């Protein structure tokens, strides 16, 4: 997958 982390504010970077 990818474009997970966008929602948070990262867009795709390391777990937490
Ligand atoms: C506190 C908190 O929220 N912590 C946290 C934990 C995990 C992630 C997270 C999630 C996804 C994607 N999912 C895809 C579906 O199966 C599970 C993982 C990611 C996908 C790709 C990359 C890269 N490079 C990082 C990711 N990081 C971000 C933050």
């Amino acid at each position: 997958m990818w474009q997970r982390r966008q929602r948070r504010g990262e867009e795709r970077k390391a777990p937490e």
